């Protein structure tokens, strides 16, 4: 598994609050990060998962947790989806475009016969170590609350090593 | 990741309710399965992840879901752990022993430098397809409630394809 | 080089006049085909290259020529772009999505460090033979009228060998 | 593709306005270049494609654009063809001979079964980068006027980068 | 075989008299060692091979010989076994846990299709040299007396080279 | 290890009671066998180990156990050692000559830098499976009695599978 | 050396006084053939090597010998040269064009650096065997006469096998 | 073709009228050299190819040209033949023996099947460049005269670089 | 070694009593053979080694033993040497020429730096098996009489297998 | 082939006139050496080849020539054979044991399917160059007198180059 391994370098374009920015692993150093992968923009299914996370963004930003959603679509596709869907409109975190598939492959999360990323979520600590991984098939939603619980538990463990039980 | 792939064949010994049985993939066919991996028997750590799943074992069974916990310890170690801890005593589902690590590796869940499996839960459908994967570092904890919600969502989706919110 | 070579097999989803369909090389057998690749949907560059081919579409259908535009975006992105841009809404031909990049790599037309296809147009005959190729860097536009000319000429040649 | 790649070093003999010269990639550096390949000298083929580029040469020169025609024939063959054909005689640009096939292969444009180059045109910028490619089958025809439009467009873009759509 | 080669470096956790310690090759330097490998803790089999060695542990210690039993179970499993069986309770020497199987493999003693070590005893001298090797199938049994005789012969031979019967 | 593995084919010349015979794995099928390796004939150390075994030969033959001693010396060397040493003279079992080293390598028992076999003893059952292995450095003798005990225990286990304890 | 080996198959377009034809190894089968290679058409070098062969063409055709000139130029280039040079217009044999260079390479006669064949002459018997080779650097000429003497003697040995001395 | 390439280094024993010498590429440096190859000594074939070269030897030595005959026989074989054949005794140039076949192979002139060189003649300028090659099958002869004409013309181009037409 | 190995197929031209013949491994089958290699024909070297084998040829023939001398020289060179030397002229056995070096290499006896075979003698039995080998440096000398003793011994052993020591 | 090649380095134990010694190539440097290989100790074949070399031993020592017999048996087997056979007891030169077969393989003289060396003799000069080789199948004996002759001749040649 990738559990307990260090994320790999990357450099991608992203759409964040009306602006196009460049994101690299440098931007994640010293921070808690959530890499939220999904297959494709503009599909016919409502983006509730991406919306759930947007609903907890403020609380996540309070926890010092940056959020990066990722699909193999471009940041141009992301900008357009943001201004055409009420749910995606709520998104304030960075929406990374990964058309080369490199970020997705770094996380071993590519459906090679589709060129689309699987529904996986990765929690990465300040040293770049993956502490939690969640992957689900279509239809099985990822609960943003449970994600919050894990990130809080992970942050605790980092501050209280040796959770005596 | 292994999401959406078919589980690989396996043959392991296990301890289930005072008995030693053999478990293979044939045992999972036609059924929903949860494979619950943990690092080591007799560990000072809160056997909290194993007990909570034992608690919801009633519901799971109502839903036609079989449960298998797995560690690189042997079934003999499982039997002994079962009759030495009250928390582990509640377990009525099979406790698989994976000393060769083949089951753990089939699910790409081995901590190679420790010879112990990582804390991971897998949901497998009746056709052997992995529908949900969860892996966490020590101390983070897997919520058996969120698991139940996922299983029911997986079952719902298998019965009613295409009934998700329209954009 | 690809000139005078046969196109490779492919299977991709596309958006065509309101519907999602599957397109494969078998759909080109016995027909004249134009594969029009471009970089990305929704960019700030003038959608003029795609819209102009659309203007000449009815005429191309009259000559028995099918048109397929291709980008590494999905057919979902294409549908969205088609209903949000007026120039793209004019498109009645198939907009192929190539997220795996296989169709693009078949025509050796991928910018590997971007994951986007280069601006290239290919003219393919009924036997699957590429008779014309045009590739341009960004900012240099492809002329639909010149494409039309080359297509009519390709057809003449086919019907009147040597001259 | 070769699109957006830098041309490769080369050294060939060429016929240009009565004299024999030697062309290398050094001559193209810092200039806009058009490499116009064709199959063979002395062919029934309506030399209309080469003669038409000649018709735009004066304007091309005025824009800083050199032109080189290339065939796998020798520069000797080019001299001869240039004196026996009225269309070819209108040519004032260099006529490169590529009998080793090297130049043609650098541009991946050899018909390996015939030993002749395919009908292709390449626009190369001052830094050696290919900005436009065009290849056509026998009898289809390249439009010198469209070539001109492409060149102006490329020159325009080199000067005004990131020209968004108004 | 490994006869006459130097043991390889290793780092394992162990259980020794109610404590968890770390054992490495540095621990064996300058000492005589017996590495006693067995297949699995909590096994119904006569813990007879492990108890007899515990009995002669007194003499061995008189001779400056350290003892280490090893199985692919963890130290946690060893602790539990130690406080659940009277026979295993007699053990006062280190019980090494080898879940990664690296120690077992260093001594080329792994049953690969079981993930369990074979019944093997190794005698290692102060310089790390393997002087005696014994491996037996299940049911055959290793005699701790013959072991003692070998160790004393190995010690005698190290102190008095060349004093063997003349032909 | 070689424990629980099947012996490999071999074909060697041997010296047995005044005669030269050929031994192959065929001769071991259906029988219990002991392969007793030693480094070299005619050395200056008394062959007590080979003699101990000769002392128990009769009892071993009663148990249906064939004995084959082995060194990389020839059967010619063996014949000569037999008629020149009182201890080796007592030997009635076959003394295999292995100058090619093939039998010794089959049992992974060659000291490659010496061309001599190590002091190893292998107990093989009727199906050709190795059930016991004993290897010792020079000076540490192999006790023929303990060998008898193991062979008897191994023969028991074969007749009473599942030694309930 | 290719001396005494059999020519390799080939198919080339050629110009034979007025029209375009295709020459193959078949055209040579059961016939004496002379392959005359030269570097390039329309060259400032006096075609004395090509025209001098033409002169002996009548005598050659009588002996049952065909002539093929060969250069890496095309047959189109050949027709043009045959109409702009008196020396060349004298040619009645086939002028083979070899732009792929396969014919030249079949005879290992290519100046890989220039993509032009060297000045070489070959004599091939009816069975396709090369009986005489001649190569010269630009300047040293190839004797028309000598070529004839060679062919004559070559043909003698043809009917009268080795005439010992 | 080896035409226009530089000869390769070589060291061979040779017989030059009466004595044994060693020839090297050095002996050729700054000198016009002619390498005359033939299949074998003491052959039933009339040495008209070797003796006829001898005749023009005086004229050749005048032009500053050396002659080396070459066969895969040894120099010992050469001395013997030079004393049992009038035609051969006429030879005053060096008769190189090439039993290893390196000299012949340097000139790609070996009949690998017979281990004998082919009937070939080479002209090498002072800079070591081969200017003329000639190979013939047994029967077709090599013209002494022609060889001379070649050398003469070859030397003209030497001082008077390319004399355009 | 080559000792106890079967000779390899071969085909060479040889000079034998005035005529040119062709020898192949077929001729050695069912016979006892001696392959006597030497460096070169016409050498100052005292032809004493070859002449001495000649001296025993009559007896060798009487025992069913053919002899073949081999050098990398041609069979032509052998004819000549045979007529100009009184020692060589005493030879009635085949003189094989091995200019390709093949035969010599089959017996792994080529001095690769000289293109000449080393001074070696091989005794080959009716089944093609090499029973005796002898190689010596220049100037050491092979004894034809010892060769004879070896051959008789080999013939004796082929007839009386396993001749223990009385 | 090995003729005119230099012997390879080796290190082996031997029995020599009552003692066990170590022999290496360094012991041959600057001396004339005879390596006499044979199959096996204690066989039923007549020990005549070894005993005859022994008869010529004093003379060989007089010429500055060392003799080493070699078999794949150990030096222990050699000692035993030397004290049990009268023909072998005559041996005063070194009897090398080659159980690893390395010395034998150096001289490419091993019968791989038997693990015994072939009957071969090599004459080595002070510079380690093999000047003479003789190999024979079983039953065909090697003559010590002829060996002596070749050795004296090898020496002449060394002292009088060309003649």
């Amino acid at each position: 598994s990738l559990i307990n391994t260090k994320i790999k370098p990357f450099k991608n374009q992203a759409f964040k609050n009306g602006e196009f920015i460049e994101v690299t692993e440098k931007d994640t150093e010293g921070r808690w990060s959530v890499f939220f992968f999904y297959p494709a923009d503009f599909t016919f299914v409502c983006p509730t998962e991406l919306g759930d996370v947007a609903d907890h963004y403020e609380e996540l930003q309070k926890l010092g947790v940056d959020v990066y959603s990722v699909s193999t679509d471009t940041h141009f596709d992301h900008k357009a989806w943001h201004s055409s869907s009420e749910t995606i409109a709520k998104i304030k975190y960075a929406m990374i475009g990964d058309p080369t598939g490199a970020l997705t492959r770094n996380f071993d999360n590519m459906r090679e016969d589709e060129g689309l990323a699987d529904r996986a979520t990765f929690v990465v600590d300040p040293q770049g170590i993956i502490q939690a991984i969640e992957v689900t098939a279509e239809g099985i939603g990822r609960d943003a609350s449970d994600l919050l619980r894990k990130i809080k538990a992970a942050q605790y463990v980092a501050a209280h090593p040796g959770e005596v039980c």
